[PDB]
């Protein structure tokens, strides 16, 4: 099995968290979303940084106007998309419907899936 070392820390998540709100590319997107939408934030800046997804300009844009089919089909173009396809797909499920379809949940567990 994984090290400890190596397995999810609730203080990662509560970064991931932090990282969102103190960064002006991140807050408002989180601030616009209901909670399951936001878990899929959370678990996309627990996952490649908060300056990486800072960097998806675009598409976060869409998901701030509830433009949920747009931000789907361009999230999955993404080099990220194709490096982790399997949960990037299931990300993108729940920014897409603020469901969790894609895990059957909460944030801690959605992560304890994906960090496998
Ligand atoms: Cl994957």
């Amino acid at each position: 099995m994984k090290d400890e070392a190596e397995k999810l820390f609730n203080q990662d998540v509560d970064a991931a968290v932090r990282g969102i709100l103190r960064n002006a590319k991140l807050k408002p997107v989180y601030d616009s979303l209901d909670a399951v939408r936001r878990a899929a934030l959370i678990n996309m800046v627990f996952q490649m940084g908060e300056t990486g997804v800072a960097g998806f300009t675009n598409s976060l844009r869409m998901l701030q106007q509830k433009r949920w089919d747009e931000a789907a089909v361009n999230l999955a173009k993404s080099r990220w998309y194709n490096q982790t396809p399997n949960r990037a797909k299931r990300v993108i499920t729940t920014f897409r419907t603020g469901t969790w379809d894609a895990y059957k949940m909460d944030i801690f567990e959605m992560l304890r899936i994906d960090e496998g």
